[PDB]
């Protein structure tokens, strides 16, 4: 690796991570699996009512949006939604010690993940979270390939399914 190389890792972290899967839109849109989304990954809500999603908007951005919204704003809102993946991890006597035996790298995944799915959802894979404690890194991934949360929008789990194999930012390399 060159220098420029060995400095990519210090530039890779939780937020470009999210950046780099969710993207980021200004508008309203809807996500993979067809929920109204806005910013980098913020779900406004699971309601197939744009009504309820540009509701959902002005009580989360505290304006009246009509469904768009500020760079500045995508981030603040983005900065709130990953606080809250890492204080959901955190507090559960699950995820919790199975995060603390990650490595860095894998602790940006496990955060993303949650981001993703919520707390629950990443709570049941019961058997994977066994396999990242134990440090059994192929078969984690083989058993994240499986999930539906992969094979239904597997553009956006892809990156976060191999940095749980290997701990490394290679993934998020050459877009
Ligand atoms: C499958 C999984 C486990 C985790 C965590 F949060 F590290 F426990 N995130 N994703």
């Amino acid at each position: 690796p060159t220098t420029e190389n060995l400095y990519f890792q210090g530039s890779m972290n939780i937020f470009e991570m999210l950046r780099i899967d969710e993207g980021l839109r200004l508008k309203i849109y809807k996500d993979c699996e067809g929920y109204y989304t806005i910013g980098i990954g913020h779900l406004l809500t699971k309601s197939p009512d744009l009504n309820a999603a540009k509701s959902e908007l002005d009580k989360a951005i505290g304006r009246n949006c009509n469904g768009v919204i500020t760079k500045d704003e995508a981030e603040k809102l983005f900065n709130q939604d990953v606080d809250a993946a890492v204080r959901g991890i955190l507090r559960n006597a699950k995820l919790k010690p199975v995060y603390d035996s990650l490595d860095a790298v894998r602790r940006c995944a496990a955060i993303n993940h949650v981001f993703q799915m919520g707390v629950t959802g990443v709570a049941g894979f019961t058997n994977v979270l066994r396999m990242l404690q134990q440090k059994r890194w192929d078969e984690a991934a083989v058993n994240l390939a499986k999930s539906r949360w992969y094979n239904q929008c597997p553009d956006r789990a892809k990156r976060v399914i191999t940095t749980f194999r290997t701990g490394t930012w290679d993934a998020y390399k050459n877009l």
